[PDB]
C-alpha cells in the first residue's frame, strides 16, 4: 500500500509574504489514483487570528534518475532571488488545489488532485496576517490524509515539536530598484530604536568593487515596522568615475552608549573596474591607490547621517593592501571606549583580523597589532571589563579562532575555545555580550550566531554560552532556518528579555526575526 | 607622451535601442590630465537622417592586475540579459560626458572628462532613429581626440572599413514576462510575410524540462516592425502538471509552398521535475515516459494556428530514449515532401541526427535512418532536385558533419566538405539552399550562419557557397556580431535580393538582420 511521505520545514515565515512553505509531502501513487484532502490541525497554543491562510498546492512529479533519493520537491517553490517575484509562490511550479481564509485550528484542505503514476509533490502554504506579531509561534500536525476515497498511511521524517517562527523580510530581491542586499549589521540604540545596515547591491549580488551602497533600515517599534531605507554612505560620482567604480560595502554598526551618537564604517573603493577588491586594492593611501575606510555618523538616534569623515590616514600602515571593517557591528566598552573590528592585508598579502578603537567618542582611532595570521573577518565582545574576545573567520577552514585582550590589541592570548568550539564554514559571524544587569536572567552570557556547518551557508543558528564562551551546550541553540543562503547575520537585544536578528536567510536577503531569551536558555 | 588606443565594434546596432557600442577608447594617462573631446566624421554615404544622436561616455579605469591585457572596457556596457533593462547602457557603468542629437556628418563631442592617473576607458554610443531602414549601412571614424588641449596620439587595433549593420531586437529579456528566448526559426511564407519562432523561457533560460512555450513573431513588412507575440504551442496544466512540467521547446518551423500552410514542430517534455530532458526523457511512447513530438499549422499565412498534433507514434521508435525536431526551420522539396530535420537518443544512449518527411501535405509523416552517429542538431537543404544535404552538430567537436541522401534518409553518402569545410563550437547552425530563379544572381546558392570558431559562441557569420556545399570562399562571408551569445541562429530570404536571419546575438535575445544577397556575393 501507498505511503504519504511528509517533512516539515524549519525555516522562517515572513509575515508579508503570501506564501511560507510549512509541510512538503511525497506520494509515489503505485496505486493511488486521487488525494482528496489533507486535515491540519494548529497547536493548541497558536494564536489563529494572526493567521490569513492556509493552502494546498500540487507541484507534480520527479524526474525518474531521482527516484529513491527521498527529496520533497522537484524545486524550490518561493524565490527569494527574483527581483519583484519574492513574496508569493511561483505559479509554473505550484498549483493552488485549496485555501482556507481566516481558518480555525483546524483545517481541513480539499484537493481532489489525479496523481500521476509515480512519484508526487504536494506542499502547505501559510500565510500570516499583515499584522502579525513577531513573537509568534506556529505549531501545526498533519491529521490525515484521504486519498481514493479512504485514510491514507502517513509517515513523518521530521522531529516532533518544531517550532515554527514569524520573521520581516526587511529587504527583498528587487526592492527600491536593487538586484540585492547583502552583509547585515544591527544594533540598539539608547532610545531603544531598532538600526540595521546593509550593502544596496543594485547590479548584483557581487562583492565591491561594484555599484554598492550603504543602506539603513530603522525600527522604532521592536522590529515589527521598519522605515524607509536610508542612504547612509553613498559615493555615486565622486572623484569623476562611474558609480559602480565607487562601491561603498562590508558595514558595521556601533552605538556610543555614552551619547547614543551612532557610528557606521564601512570600506569606499575607488576605480578598480568590475573586479573584486579583495585583490584590487594595493598599498598606498589615497582613493587611488587603496580602499578607504570611512564614517558616517548620527546624533538624532538614526535619522539623519552626516556626510562620509575620512579616517583612512588614522589607522592604516601604507605597507597594507587593504584595510577595512569586520562587517556586523561595534561595542562601546564598560569604560567608555568604542571598538570596531577590523582586518587588513599586510604588505605579505596576508588578511589578518584586530580592532581599531577610539577613547574621544570616535574623533580619532587606532589599530595596534593583529590577533592572528590568515583570519579576516571577526566581531568583538566584552566578555569581562577589559577582556576584549575577538571571534575570528579563520582560513584555515572549519572552525571559529577566539583571542582575548586586555590592553586594546597590543597583546593578544589565544583563548580555550579557539579552533575547537564554534564549527563554521567560513563565514561571517556574530558574537554579542549581554551583561546580568541589562537581561532578564541575571546571568552574563554570550551570543553567537552562525551557519552551524563546515561546508555550506545553511542552518542558521544562535547558540548561546554561560561561562563566558568555554562551553556551548547544545541544549542553548535555537536553529532559525535549515535553508541555503549568503549565511552572513548580526545579534543585537531588541530589550532585558528577547534577542534581535538581522541575516541573510534562505527566505530574504535581509530577514528580522525576535528570539526570546528563554526560548534559548530555558 | 600617450596614445589613445581605439577599437571599434562589430555588433549589431539595434533600431530600438537607446545606445549602442560603436567605439572604445582606452587611454593609459601617464602624462594626460584632461581629455578634451572626440571628433567624429561619419562616411560619405551614411545617411544621417536616421541618425539620433551620438555619445561619449566615460566609464572609469581599471583594475591595476588587468592592465598590459589590451581590454578596452572595464565591464560590459549594454546588458542583453537584465529583464527590462536592456534598451540603455547601464548609468552606473557610464557617465554620460556629451550629446549630439541630429548630428551632423561631423560631430564634436566635449568632454573635459578629468583623467585617472592610470588606465581610462571611453565609448561612443549610436542610436539610430526609431523609424530607421533595415539596410543601413554605418561607417565612421575618429578624426581626432583632444588632449589637455593638443591633438593626442592615436591607434586604432581594429580593421579599416568596418561596415556598422542595424537590426530589431524582436525580443528582449523580460519581453511579455518572460525572462528569456531562445532558439529561433525563421521562414518566409507564398505572400512574403517573415515568421520567427522560439522558445519563450518564462523562469530562466534553462532548457527543457520547465515552464517554455513557443512563441511567434509575425512581419509583413521585411522584418522592420512585427506583431504582436503569438503562442503556437503551450502545454500550460496538460495532464493535471504544473506549466513548468509541461515544457514545448526548440521549434522548427517551415512552409509548405504547395499550399502556404505553416508548420511548426515542437518537442512537448510532460513531468520530469525540474530535471533537463535530454537526461530525463526514457524510452516508451506516451508522455509519462518520453518527449512527445507535435505540431501546429497555420492556414492563414501564420495569424491563427491548431491545437496541437501528437505524432510521436507515428515515427518513434520506443526504444528511443529521447526523439525531437532539429531547430530551425525544415523545407518543402521540389517534389511537394515536407521535410524536418530530426535527432533521437538511441537504446544505446547516444544521439542521431537524421530527417523527418511527408509526402500527403503534413498528414503522416516517416523516418528511415540516422545519417551519422553522435550528431544532434542539424538542418537540411535540397541542394539539387532529390538530393538532400544534411548539417549536423557533431558532438566529436570542432567541425559540423555533412551527408547527403537521395532516397529520404534510409543510404547516406559522407559529403567531401564534412568534418573540414565549416568549422563550429558544437552549436546549432542554419543551412538553406536559394534556387537560381529565386535570387538575383540567376545561380544557385547555399547559405550557412553560425558562430565562426572551434570555442565560444561567437563572430556569427553568413557564409555563402556557389557550388553546392563543396567550397565556402572566405570572400562571400559576412559577419554579424563578433560578441558572445548563446550562438543559435536561422536563415531564409526575405525577397530576391535579401538575406534574413533571426539569431541569438550579443546585443538581443531575438535579433533580426537583413543582409543583401550582392554584399555577401559581390
Ligand atoms: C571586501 C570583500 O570582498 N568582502 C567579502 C568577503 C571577503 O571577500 C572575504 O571575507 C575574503 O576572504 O566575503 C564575502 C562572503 O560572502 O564570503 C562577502 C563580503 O562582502
Ligand atoms: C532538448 C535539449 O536539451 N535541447 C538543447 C540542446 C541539447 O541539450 C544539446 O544539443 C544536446 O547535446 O543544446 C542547447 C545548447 O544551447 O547547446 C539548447 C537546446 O535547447
Amino acid at each position: 500500500s501507498d505511503t504519504v511521505f511528509v517533512r516539515e520545514t524549519q525555516i522562517p515565515v515572513l509575515i508579508e509574504r503570501q506564501d511560507n512553505v510549512l509541510f512538503m509531502l511525497r506520494l509515489n501513487a503505485k496505486e493511488s489514483h486521487t488525494l482528496d484532502e489533507v486535515v491540519l490541525n494548529f497547536g493548541k497554543d497558536v494564536n489563529m487570528s494572526d493567521i490569513q491562510s492556509v493552502k494546498l498546492y500540487y507541484s507534480g512529479t520527479e524526474a525518474r534518475q531521482n527516484y529513491g533519493k527521498n527529496f520533497f520537491a522537484p524545486v524550490s517553490y518561493i524565490s527569494s532571488h527574483t527581483p519583484g517575484k519574492t513574496l508569493a509562490a511561483n505559479p509554473s511550479y505550484s498549483i493552488n488545489k485549496s485555501q482556507v481564509n481566516n481558518p480555525k485550528r483546524k483545517v481541513a484542505l480539499k484537493a481532489n488532485q489525479k496523481l500521476f503514476p509515480g512519484i508526487n509533490y504536494f506542499w502547505i502554504s501559510l500565510q500570516m496576517k499583515p499584522d502579525a506579531s513577531l513573537l509568534d509561534k506556529v505549531a501545526a500536525k498533519i491529521a490525515a490524509i484521504k486519498v481514493d476515497n479512504k485514510e491514507a498511511l502517513m509517515h513523518t521524517v521530521s522531529p516532533e515539536n518544531i517550532v515554527h517562527r514569524v520573521g520581516v523580510g526587511v529587504r527583498h530581491a528587487g526592492d527600491d530598484g536593487s538586484a540585492s542586499f547583502r552583509i547585515p549589521g544591527l544594533v540598539t540604540t539608547n532610545k531603544g530604536t531598532l538600526l540595521g545596515v546593509y550593502d544596496v547591491r543594485y547590479n548584483n549580488s557581487a562583492d565591491l568593487q561594484e555599484h554598492v551602497d550603504i543602506g539603513l533600515s530603522r525600527s522604532v517599534d521592536g522590529g515589527k515596522t521598519w522605515e524607509k531605507m536610508r542612504l547612509p554612505l553613498a559615493f555615486g560620482e565622486t572623484g569623476d568615475l562611474p558609480a559602480a567604480q565607487n562601491g561603498v560595502g562590508d558595514p558595521s554598526i556601533l552605538v556610543d552608549t555614552k551619547t547614543n551618537t551612532v557610528w557606521v564604517v564601512a570600506a569606499w573603493t575607488h576605480g578598480m573596474g568590475n573586479q573584486r577588491a579583495w585583490w584590487s586594492s594595493y598599498p598606498g593611501m589615497d582613493m587611488n591607490h587603496t580602499a578607504q575606510l570611512v564614517l558616517s555618523k548620527s546624533t538624532d538616534d538614526g535619522k539623519t547621517w552626516s556626510k562620509p569623515i575620512n579616517i583612512t590616514e588614522q589607522v592604516k600602515d601604507p605597507s597594507w593592501y587593504f584595510l577595512l571593517q569586520g562587517p556586523g557591528r561595534g561595542i562601546t566598552m564598560q569604560d567608555g571606549t568604542l571598538v570596531f573590528p577590523i582586518q587588513f592585508i599586510d604588505s605579505t598579502r596576508v588578511p589578518n583580523a584586530g580592532i581599531m578603537y577610539s577613547k574621544d567618542r570616535g574623533e580619532t582611532w587606532k589599530i595596534h597589532n593583529y590577533a592572528r595570521t590568515n583570519t579576516t573577518e571577526a566581531q568583538v565582545a566584552e566578555v569581562e571589563p577589559g577582556v576584549l574576545m575577538l571571534n575570528m573567520r579563520d582560513n584555515r577552514g572549519g572552525s571559529r579562532a577566539i583571542s582575548t585582550t586586555k590592553d586594546l590589541g597590543k597583546t593578544w592570548t589565544e583563548h580555550s575555545s579557539s579552533r575547537k568550539a564554534l564549527q563554521e564554514p567560513v563565514c561571517m559571524a556574530s558574537l554579542i555580550s549581554v551583561k546580568a544587569k541589562d537581561n532578564v536572567l541575571n546571568k552574563d552570557i554570550l551570543l553567537f550566531s552562525n551557519p552551524n556547518t563546515v561546508k555550506g551557508r545553511h542552518h542558521i543558528t544562535i547558540k548561546a554560552s554561560l561561562d563566558g564562551g568555554v562551553t556551548w551546550l547544545p541544549e542553548h541553540q535555537v536553529m532559525l532556518d535549515e535553508g541555503e543562503g549568503w549565511g552572513y547575520s548580526c545579534l543585537t537585544m531588541i530589550d532585558k528579555e528577547t534577542i534581535g536578528i538581522l541575516y541573510e536567510s534562505s527566505v530574504a536577503h535581509m530577514t528580522f526575526q525576535a528570539v526570546q531569551l528563554r526560548d534559548i536558555i530555558k
